[PDB]
């Protein structure tokens, strides 16, 4: 039993809810919140911009130190950093950006990072300003993630479409 509330169960291990991931994290304080990161950990907009803003830019400060030491992530890759005031940890996961021409097959690799954590709060990877089809992102999620994932979808209209079209 965990503290996530109001989720629709899609499969044995995948759950979905119309919610602002920022507000959801502040309420649950999950062990892991997933960020929709880019390889430079520049948290400018979308999920990343919103999460970083909620940490009062502490996420960005920590991320800049990480990049200065380690260099950029790979598309499809991830790193674990602090969750600041939102979660114990933040798993920064880089899904492919379609508005940069990146291979959508990398979306499966991105979701594989979730399997290293027993429970996660997460957005749909590559959705929103990353330009991929969110229906597809949900399908890859369900078919790749085996650990317990609680998906927050900011847009109510998108949430209803995801639920109504889910096979
Ligand atoms: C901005 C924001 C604040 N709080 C949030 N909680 C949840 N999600 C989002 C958000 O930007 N989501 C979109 C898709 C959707 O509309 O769910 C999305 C955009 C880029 C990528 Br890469 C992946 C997903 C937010």
């Amino acid at each position: 039993v965990n503290s996530f509330s109001g989720y629709l169960k899609l499969t044995d291990n995948v759950y979905i809810k119309n919610a602002d991931i920022v507000e959801e994290a502040k309420k649950v304080k999950p062990t892991v919140v997933v960020n929709a990161a880019n390889v430079y950990l520049k948290h400018g907009g979308g999920v990343a911009g919103a999460l970083n803003k909620a940490t009062n830019n502490a996420m960005q400060v920590e991320s800049d130190d990480y990049i200065a030491t380690n260099g950029p992530l790979k598309v499809g890759g991830s790193c674990v950093l602090s969750g600041h005031n939102l979660a114990k940890h933040c798993l920064h996961v880089v899904g492919p950006n379609v508005n940069k021409g990146e291979d959508i097959q990398l979306l499966k690799s991105a979701y594989e990072n979730f399997n290293q954590h027993e429970v996660l709060l997460a957005p749909l990877l590559s959705a929103g300003i990353f330009g991929a089809d969110p229906i597809h992102s949900l399908r890859v999620c369900v078919d790749t993630v085996r650990t317990n994932v609680y998906l927050a979808v900011f847009d109510k209209n998108l949430y209803d479409k995801l639920v109504s079209s889910f096979l």
